[PDB]
C-alpha cells in the first residue's frame, strides 16, 4: 500500500489532464484500476466529475466497478449526474450503475440532477427507471455482493420474496434477532406486521410502524406486490420498523 495511493494519483493525474494514451499505458500496468486515492475515491469517480466520456469508457473497459462508493457514499453516477455529463451517465448506466443509491445525505443521482437543473440527465435517468436512515445490511455489504445474493434467492425460492428488516434510528422498541426474511408472495403486509411483532415480543398497546422507501405500506397489499413496487436493484425489499418515537 505504500505505493497504492501514488499509483491511484498518477491515474487521476492522467484523468485530469485528459491524457488518454498515458492513461491506457498506466492502466495496462495497474493490478487494480479501482485503487483509491487517500480519500477513498476511485479514478472512475474522479473521471465522472471531470467530464471526459472517453476516459470513463477506458476505465470501464479495464474493469472499473461503477457501483463503488467513497467515504461520503458518493458514486460515479452521482458525480456525473450532478455535473450534467449526459454521455458519462449513459455509459455508467450501461455498465450497471445502481440508480437508487443514496449518498450520505440521502440524495440519489436523480435528486442531484434535479437540484442542479440537469434536464437531459433527468430525462435519461427516468427513462432507465429512476424512482420519481441507512440499513446496516446495505452499508456493510458492497452492492454487487448483495445483488448476487438477491438474485440467488430469487432463483432458488421463486415462490417467496427476500426482505431485509431493521429498526429505524433511535426508536423506542426492542431489536430483531434476525434481519433477513423470506416470505410467501401472497402473505399480506398485515400478516407480516404480526410476524415481526411476535419476534420483537410486543404488547398489543405497543405500536409498530413499517416504512418502505420512507412510506407506510398498506396492510392489505401482499408482500409480492410490495416487493414488485419497492424492491431495490440488489433484489431485496427493505423495511424499517419503529414505534411512534421516530416522529
Amino acid at each position: 500500500g505504500s505505493m497504492s495511493v501514488l499509483i491511484s494519483q498518477s491515474v487521476i493525474n492522467y484523468v485530469e489532464e485528459e491524457n488518454i494514451p498515458a492513461l491506457k499505458a498506466l492502466l495496462e500496468k495497474c493490478k487494480d484500476v479501482d485503487e483509491r486515492n487517500e480519500c477513498g475515491q476511485t479514478p472512475l469517480m474522479l473521471a465522472a466529475e471531470q467530464g471526459n466520456v472517453e476516459i470513463v469508457k477506458e476505465l470501464l473497459k479495464n474493469g472499473a466497478n461503477c457501483n463503488l462508493e467513497d467515504l461520503d457514499n458518493w458514486t460515479a453516477l452521482i458525480s456525473a449526474s450532478k455535473e450534467g455529463h449526459i454521455h458519462i451517465v449513459e455509459e455508467l448506466l450501461k455498465s450497471g450503475a445502481s440508480l437508487e443509491h443514496r449518498d450520505m445525505g440521502g440524495w440519489t443521482a436523480l435528486m442531484w440532477a434535479c437540484y442542479k437543473g440537469r434536464t437531459d440527465v433527468v430525462e435519461l435517468l427516468l427513462s432507465h427507471g429512476a424512482n420519481p436512515m441507512k440499513f446496516v445490511y446495505k452499508e456493510e455489504h458492497p452492492f454487487e455482493k448483495r445483488r448476487s445474493e438477491g438474485e440467488k434467492i430469487r432463483k432458488k425460492y421463486p415462490d417467496r420474496v427476500p426482505v431485509i428488516v431493521e429498526k429505524a434510528p433511535k426508536a423506542r422498541i426492542g431489536d430483531l434477532d434476525k434481519k433477513k426474511y423470506l416470505v410467501p408472495s401472497d402473505l399480506t403486509v398485515g400478516q407480516f406486521y404480526f410476524l415481526i411483532r411476535k419476534r420483537i415480543h410486543l404488547r398489543a398497546e405497543d405500536a409498530l410502524f413499517f416504512f418502505v422507501n420512507n412510506v407506510i405500506p398498506p396492510t392489505s397489499a401482499t408482500m409480492g406486490q410490495l416487493y414488485q413496487e419497492h424492491h431495490e436493484e440488489d433484489f431485496f425489499l427493505y423495511i424499517a420498523y419503529s414505534d411512534e418515537s421516530v416522529y
